[PDB]
């Protein structure tokens, strides 16, 4: 039993040290300490006090460089020392901020990133490798209780997978975390602990969809080198036996205006980054590649390369991938043909003719472009600069402009990058598709709350599906649990956790007042609507009315909402162009004529090509971003929930660099601290009368 064997690896890299001597003097002390501020102004910055007398109502301490008194009802007691480390924080006997945060950074200064906070896991991301994911860690966590192991996403994933089979219900796993705390790392282990434990080609498939999800669907942003870009819900299917039988990736919308557009020190999706790295000198002759310098796409953010990060071995790794789950050599050339391609189109420059209308004087990427696509030239160039519309029932060539030309070649791309991207998932989805389930453990990973310089359409969505996750915990652990207690008449005082997002999803999505995406989408069918228009509208319809949004002083074309993970400025230029999404029928004739197998599926396949229609107009972006967001909810309430709260140490992706303010705002607004008093001053179990107490209408309820 490695578990009780002090020199194991289990109790090297999981357990508490074993304290020495002159600890053990710390921890037999008779004196009390207190979490004060030194400066008042900086709450979340705290000292260490001995108390040195009381009243009845106030402690007076002394601080580490005068002393000062407190009231008992303000004191931030410290607990006693011996709690330092303890693996589930619903046992400290003083539950406060800096009492939770030290005993999170008493086991993160040991690389003891899991910790138990009541009935839900707490991971804070060690920015570094520790080795507690080996296959003689699964072995271990095997079908052990919760309480019989040290803190870890195998534990929890273990929990899930006996609830599953002893209940025969659906379970999910629910990894919520602001951008780079940790939740793809995370997900990548339950998915690797249940492949494993109810493993028997199939298992290897299910792992390598990931690296091939990754490469097309990840990118370097200001806040995570590996940020996912799309959302995932991860389906792992099992029989009645408990075995795996399948699995299936829900996708949720992809960020397409990256692949034309990149902000300073990010990048574009990894995949344009190992194809040029790791294709073969006449891989690169055929596709006309050169240097990531060389195309528009790739050279506007100042960054084409990731610290630690080798493109070509990456390369190898998605090639590897799509082998083991079964993409054809063909099919493979085809995927880099159409990458290669988008980086030709990029390269396409418009100018001025001698009228208004664009014209293209050097055609070297439009060539290029459509040899590798396998289209018509002329007929693209037509489709780009001139594309036909129907004006009343005639049909008029348009001339577009420099402008117009340049957005329409950026629609293209990323319709071809987009549609790309959901082909990946359906061929990975029908290899993966062997047999009905019977039941699944689902395993959520979104993209998570997250704040730039300029913020846009894209973060108003992922920061809305993290305020709509972080309500789905706050119904779960308080008001679900509260309605329990008075459906059953236990003696329950309702407690106010403080902890309500109903105020800030009604502005963004509220249906009667409109909210925000209402507003949108009315406006995106308005005809002379423009972005100007669109904010004069919010503002008009929120400003000094809705406490959670904000007309700012000093600009007129942002609008603030406050999350709960705080408030973010919204840009809204180009969000009525983002959310009708369009691109030129002539465009889509064009491609729907390549001679390429892969390319003409992604125009011809109404699946992966057409677009619903609500009456007169396709579907928004916006009304497709609800619909997502709408069957997933659904599917969750099939499941019983398991939470996981990542938690980012610092804003710098370093390791051994826990920031106080940072990881407290986190805590705050995840409203973990609540999670753990409700778990104390409730009534987890109960059983309809069955053959510390309390005696419902139909069950009893215990502590
Ligand atoms: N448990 C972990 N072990 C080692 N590194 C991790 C762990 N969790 C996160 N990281 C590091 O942090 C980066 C960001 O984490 P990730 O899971 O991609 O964040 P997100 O929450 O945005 O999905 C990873 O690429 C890796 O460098
Ligand atoms: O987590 C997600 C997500 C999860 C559920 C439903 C929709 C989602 N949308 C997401 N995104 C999005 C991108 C462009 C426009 C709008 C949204 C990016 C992350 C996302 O897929
Ligand atoms: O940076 V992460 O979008 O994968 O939350
Ligand atoms: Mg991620
Ligand atoms: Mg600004």
């Amino acid at each position: 039993n490695p578990i009780h064997d002090r020199t194991s690896d289990y109790h090297k890299y999981l357990k508490v040290k074993q304290g020495d001597s002159d600890l053990f003097k710390l921890t037999v002390s008779d004196k009390r300490y207190i979490w004060y501020n030194p400066d008042p102004k900086e709450r979340d910055s705290y000292e260490c006090g001995e108390i040195v007398s009381e009243t009845s109502d106030s402690f007076t301490f002394k601080t580490v460089d005068q002393d000062r008194q407190v009231k008992k009802d303000d004191a931030n007691q410290r607990n006693p020392i011996k709690f330092d480390g303890v693996e589930d924080m619903s046992e400290l006997s003083y539950l406060n901020e800096p009492a939770v945060f030290h005993n999170l950074r008493v086991r993160y200064n040991q690389d003891l990133i899991y910790t138990y906070s009541g009935l839900f896991l707490v991971a804070v991301n060690p920015f570094k490798r520790i080795p507690i994911y080996t296959q003689e860690m699964v072995d271990i966590f095997k079908g052990r209780r919760r309480n019989e192991v040290a803190p870890h996403i195998f534990a929890i994933s273990d929990v899930a997978y006996r609830s599953m089979l002893d209940d025969r219900q659906n379970q999910s796993l629910l990894i919520t975390g602001e951008s780079g705390a940790g939740k793809t790392e995370n997900t990548k282990k339950v998915i690797q602990y249940l492949a494993s434990v109810a493993g028997r080609v199939l298992e290897q498939q299910i792992l390598q969809a990931n690296p091939i999800l990754e490469a097309f669907g990840n990118a370097k942003t200001t806040r995570n080198n590996n940020s996912s870009r799309f959302g995932k819900f991860i389906e792992i299917q099992f029989n009645s036996a408990g075995f795996i039988s399948g699995a299936s990736i829900q996708s949720y919308l992809l960020e397409k205006s990256r692949v034309v557009f990149q902000s300073e020190t990010e990048r574009n999706y990894h995949i344009f980054y190992q194809l040029l790295a790791g294709a073969t000198a006449e891989e690169k002759k055929a596709l006309h590649l050169a240097g990531p310098e060389s195309f528009n796409y790739l050279n506007q953010s100042g960054c084409v390369d990731i610290k630690g990060v080798s493109d070509s071995e990456e390369f190898k790794i998605t090639r590897q991938a799509m082998d083991i789950v079964g993409f054809s050599q063909e099919e493979q050339m085809s995927i880099f043909k159409i990458i290669a391609g988008i980086l030709h189109l990029g390269n396409i420059k418009f100018e001025k003719g001698a009228g208004e209308g664009a014209v293209l004087k050097d055609k070297t990427a439009l060539n290029a472009a459509s040899t590798v696509f396998g289209v018509n030239p002329s007929v693209l160039e037509k489709a780009l600069m001139e594309p036909r519309i129907l004006a009343g029932r005639d049909l008029v060539a348009q001339h577009l402009n420099v402008e117009k030309s340049s957005s329409s070649r950026d629609a293209l791309v990323k319709a071809l990058y987009g549609r790309l991207f959901l082909w990946l998932v359906k061929k990975i989805n029908n290899v993966l598709c062997q047999e009905r389930k019977a039941y699944f453990i689902g395993v959520l990973d979104i993209s998570g709350f997250e704040i730039f310089k300029v913020n846009s359409f894209e973060q108003l969505c992922i920061n809305y599906t993290n305020e709509k996750l972080q309500q789905f915990f706050n119904h779960h652990m308080f008001k679900l649990e509260q309605e329990e207690y008075l459906k059953e008449k236990i003696n329950w005082t309702f407690i106010d956790f403080g902890l309500d997002s109903q105020a800030t999803i009604d502005l963004i999505d509220g249906r009667q007042p409109p909210g925000i995406l209402a507003l949108l989408d009315e406006q995106s069918v308005f005809p002379n609507a423009t972005d100007n228009t669109l904010i004069t509208k919010l503002h008009s319809h929120f400003s000094k009315k809705n406490a959670k949004y904000e007309e700012p002083r000093f600009s007129k074309t942002e609008f603030g909402v406050t999350h709960y993970a705080g408030q973010v400025m919204y840009e809204i230029q180009d969000w009525l162009e983002k959310n009708k999404d369009p691109l030129q029928q002539d465009l889509e004739l064009c491609f729907k004529d390549s001679s390429d197998n892969v390319v003409t599926k992604l125009f011809n396949d109404p699946n992966i090509a057409s677009r619903a229609k609500k009456g007169a107009n396709f579907i928004t972006v916006a009304a497709q971003y609800k619909e997502q967001l709408a069957s997933l909810m659904a599917t969750l309430e099939t499941t019983n929930p398991h939470f996981v709260r990542c938690i980012i140490p610092n804003n710098k992706q370093l390791p051994a660099k826990l920031e106080d303010k940072v990881v407290l705002d986190q805590l705050r607004c995840n409203g973990v601290l609540e999670g753990i008093r409700i778990t104390r001053k409730g009534f987890p179990n109960r059983i309809i009368y069955f053959v510390q107490y309390r005696f419902g209408i139909t069950k009893i309820f215990f502590r």
